[PDB]
DNA sequence: TATTCCGATAGTGA
DNA sequence: GTCACTATCGGAAT
């Protein structure tokens, strides 16, 4: 199944350069179709917790959570912050970086092994070609690993997300589902965030 | 406007070698993108009459009808059995052709020059490039020039016709929306016309 | 709400 | 229910 197609990553870390980051726990694996200029993924090794679904994850997993977290926010952080400088530019500064990194789960899944996303804001990248690309990175289908328990979405409830009109994540501009006007403002938007950021 | 294009062969007929017959009253000429092997159009050329919607020339205007038909069915005839034996196959016959050819109106016309089209049944043809095409020749949306007055459709009630699945006009099966599917279909039912018809 | 191919659908401009 | 261009939308296979 191609449900299954991330699973060699915590099979045979050893045997894939885009595996950035492995030990016993977890595989840090670039995204093969990033949806970001940077688009990392992390996931857990756990033979029983890789097949556990994301919201029950976050709902009973805390420990699990929490040690995601500790790995991004420590042992992993100069490694993801040399991957954003290298993917967007080396003239940012981790404090900059920082806040345009988003970390989170998709509340529906289509591969089945757990991973968690990493992935700068920008949503500027050939990857991503469709509005419901677009959606399940910038809408509550994408939950932020902070997210409190008491906030999760249901399962299975967020279909209609999709049928939304187009909004910018940045400035709130709407594009109906104009999804190639969209992304051509989001160039523009970048290439602002960018001017402005060095130029602090 | 578009919609004043077929204009030119009423006015100029003498410009336009697809004009394959003129008189003071009437031009026959070949339509710029044929539905089917032979597609024709037969035009007036009276400067009132040509801007009269067809369903009230089928209704109000019986001379001009009975005028078409004459041509049609007399001087015309030869020229069109010619045009017709050149774009199928010059094996067949009058009879065999007088029974592949339809004449009739458009229902909703998007030309305003009053044009009779007179073409084969096939719809074997590049030109025939979506559903619409099809089922604007093969419904009541096309008024049948025999068609009784009291038999006629209502001015700009078809519209729902062209949502509902398709259908092939020689056989009878379906095809929902898949017009390729349709169209690979009646180049069958060409070719299986034709063989029945020229073996004998 | 995996990707890719293909085709149907929809708005536009002329 | 002009044509032609572009882009969105929709299923199917993988
Ligand atoms: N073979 C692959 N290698 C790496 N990443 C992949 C592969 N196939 C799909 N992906 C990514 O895996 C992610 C699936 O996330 P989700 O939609 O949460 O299942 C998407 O971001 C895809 O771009
Ligand atoms: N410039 C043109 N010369 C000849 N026929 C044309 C031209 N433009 C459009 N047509 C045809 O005119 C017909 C219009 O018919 P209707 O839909 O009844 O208005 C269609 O069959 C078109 O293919
Ligand atoms: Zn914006
Ligand atoms: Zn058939």
């Amino acid at each position: 199944s191609f449900r299954d197609n991330l699973k060699v990553y915590i099979e045979s870390p050893e045997s894939y350069k885009n595996v950035i980051y492995y030990d016993d726990d977890v595989v840090l694996v670039r995204d093969m179709f990033p949806k970001s200029k940077m688009h990392l993924l992390l996931m857990t090794r756990d033979p029983h917790l890789t097949h556990v679904h994301p919201l029950e994850i976050m709902m009973k997993h805390r420990s699990l959570v929490e040690k995601l977290v500790s790995y991004v926010q420590g042992d992993l952080s100069g490694l993801i912050f040399d991957e954003a400088r290298n993917c967007l530019s080396q003239q940012l500064t981790n404090e900059a970086l920082a806040n345009y990194i988003k970390v989170g789960f998709h509340a529906g899944p289509s591969m089945n092994n757990l991973h968690l996303h990493i992935m700068t804001l920008d949503h500027v990248s050939p990857s991503l070609k469709n509005s419901a690309h677009y959606i399940s990175f910038t809408s509550p289908f994408f939950v932020k690993i902070d997210t409190p328990t008491s906030n999760l979405p249901t399962r299975g409830t967020l279909t209609s997300l999709f049928q939304e009109d187009l909004k910018c994540w940045r400035c709130g501009e709407t594009f109906g589902r104009h999804f190639t006007k969209l992304k051509a403002h989001l160039q523009e938007e970048y290439d602002d965030w960018l001017d402005k950021s060095v130029s602090m």
